[PDB]
């Protein structure tokens, strides 16, 4: 994970 968004 470790990334962000939002989807």
């Amino acid at each position: 994970x470790y990334x962000x968004x939002y989807x």
